RNA sequence: AAAAAA
């Protein structure tokens, strides 16, 4: 597969030259309709075709400055020539919505309504003889609450925490998707395709389940009956874990609070509308989660945060400004908690010896490890003295921990995780070298992983009700699971790149009404590269610190221009 | 290109 000599028209994702293309990466691609003469000029600029544009497939009245998908039908390898054609009109080129939707065509991700799939969803109730199964312990009595960007209306983690003499007992309980969506229906087929939600900004989000799931039957939504899969943990006094059990239940969530609620309370800003009981729940929540953090520090574990950033839009998705991310106490105390209950999963599916997709991250080789030393070392960061094959995840702490005062320290951490590579998911039995443990799944977000719905699915067929199910029902899924764990890692890597393609466009939109402005920053990175400290996006032109000038915003290959003072 | 909620 080839990625962008200069001189047979293949294109991205389809000394060497090219014979002949076996699989188009993409068959429709976005562009510009320009006009007769007619042009389309790509969005992507390694598209580098010549294209004459066939005028049958242009509808009559569509004007200049109209974004479309085209598809190739045929080429001619001896002129450089290809015959494109119009399949879609997407709306005004410059409309910043628009735009987000073509990266998202070009991207391959789907975010146009299924009517098919809504109707079915719509089908859809709560039925109320599910809670006097004999399987399902009623919870609806604990003060469970939920605690989410201000924002979401997805909601699929609700928590109780009990403070005993012994120690603690969790409760997390986790919207039980497996019970609404059966495996194979139409609404699961279109979230295997999926693989997840979509988040962009302004609250943008392609969800992986239609809305009358993902917001209202399952989203965890206060004063509703829900039903859940609940991890229920008691720790010590220490915060070590001494038994679990899972089980499904019936809860009802008595709040919905924000992070910034929470936050503000933390700090006797402000004060919670709620029951003394929610009150002693979450201080119980914020106790055990700072053991926690504390016990898995102790065991290992890499903290790998830097700074991110988000941008506000406006309602008509026109960019207003950019935001610095605080994960902040309240943030780190549901991370804490979520965490815990992932690996516990992991562990008991792993003990009953039942196959699973984990997350995995495994430990990076030496020969990786030694570039990566040889890079940083030039830039008055220490030498490890530990060994490269044997290194700990507490031994890369150390060596993030002793250098936290430098002060590059912010590129140090972009480096490691690249040498540390991605994680994925896999049915093999690997480490998450970074969390620190042998064993990780993602287990408390099915209302948005597909990943996490396999999860549940699995504990139902083998743990809660194995006698609704057959060995050839087992034995299909267990089957299919590397398959969806290929298709979720492809595709969350698309996913990843339509954000940063959507980020970069909007960045430079509010950057195009800042030529006239000088900025700060460091290099990053033909040229240098130099990241705003106002903005934390780099401009093009390892470590110094410049001053530079915004010049130009050149909008075919979204970048920021910037002069040297 | 880690984690978590989105
Ligand atoms: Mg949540």
């Amino acid at each position: 597969i080839l990625t962008l000599h200069y001189s047979t028209g293949a294109l991205d994702g389809d000394d060497a030259a090219v014979i002949t293309i076996l699989k188009r990466a993409r068959i429709l691609y976005a562009g510009n309709f320009l006009v007769l003469e007619y042009k389309i000029v790509a969005d992507n600029p390694r598209f580098y075709l010549t294209m004459i544009v066939n005028p049958d497939s242009i509808p009559n009245n569509l004007a200049s400055n109209t974004k479309i998908a085209f598809q190739i039908d045929e080429y001619d390898p001896d002129n450089n020539l290809c015959k494109v054609s119009v399949q879609q009109v997407l709306g005004n080129n410059d409309d910043p919505l628009i735009n987000i939707k073509a990266i998202m065509l070009d991207n391959s991700i789907v975010f146009e309504t299924n009517d098919v799939v809504e109707q079915h969803a719509n089908k859809l109730s709560f039925d109320t003889e599910e809670q006097h199964k004999a399987y399902r312990q009623d919870l609806t009595d604990l003060a469970f609450v939920t605690v989410d960007p201000t924002t979401s209306k997805d909601l699929a983690d609700a928590i109780y925490v009990k403070t005993i003499p012994t120690g603690f007992v969790l409760y997390v309980a986790i919207a039980d998707v497996a019970h609404y969506v059966n495996r194979n229906s139409e609404i699961d087929i279109e979230a295997k395709h999926k693989t997840s939600s979509i988040y962009l900004p302004g609250h943008y989000v392609v969800p992986m389940l239609p809305e009358q799931l993902s917001n209202q039957l399952c989203s965890l939504n206060p004063a509703q009956k829900r039903y859940v899969v609940v991890c229920e943990i008691s720790f010590d006094n220490q915060g070590r874990i001494k038994t679990n059990k899972l089980y499904p239940a019936t809860i009802i969530s008595k709040n919905r609070f924000s992070y910034d609620q929470v936050n503000k309370w933390l700090n006797n800003k402000s004060e919670l509308n709620c029951d003394e009981t929610v009150i002693n729940s979450l201080k119980a929540a914020f106790t055990l989660s700072d053991l926690i953090q504390a016990q898995r520090q102790k065991r290992g574990t890499i903290d790998l945060s830097h700074k991110e950033t988000e941008i506000v839009v406006d309602e008509h998705y026109f960019p207003i400004k950019i935001n610095f991310l605080v994960h902040d106490k309240a943030e780190t105390m549901i991370e804490n908690l979520m965490v815990v209950a992932n690996e516990t999963v992991a562990w008991v599916l792993t003990n009953n010896k039942i196959a699973l997709p984990y997350r995995v991250h495994p430990r990076p080789s030496k020969k990786k490890l030694q570039s990566l030393i040889e890079t940083v070392g030039e830039l008055n960061i220490t030498k490890p003295q530990f060994n490269l094959d044997t290194v700990t995840s507490s031994q890369i702490a150390s060596w993030l921990n002793e250098n936290k005062d430098n002060p590059s320290y912010e590129i140090f951490v972009i480096l490691l995780l690249r040498t540390l590579g991605k994680a994925f998911y896999s049915v093999n039995p690997l480490m998450h070298f970074s969390i620190g443990s042998n064993h990780y799944t993602h287990f408390t977000s099915p209302i948005r992983r597909y990943i996490d719905l396999t999860i549940h699915r699995l504990l139902w067929m083998h743990l809660f009700t194995p006698d609704q199910f057959t060995d050839n029902e087992r034995d299909q899924l267990k089957q299919e699971l590397e398959k969806i764990a290929d298709t979720v890692n492809d595709t969350e890597i698309k996913i990843i790149n339509c954000e940063r393609n959507a980020n970069d466009y909007l960045t430079t939109l509010l950057l195009s009404k800042q030529i006239g402005k000088t900025f700060s920053g460091f290099i990053s990175a033909f040229g240098i590269f130099m990241r705003m400290d106002e903005n934390n996006f780099d401009g093009l032109i390892i470590g110094d610190r410049l001053e530079a000038k915004l010049s130009e915003i050149d909008f075919i290959q979204k970048r920021a221009i910037l002069t040297l003072i």
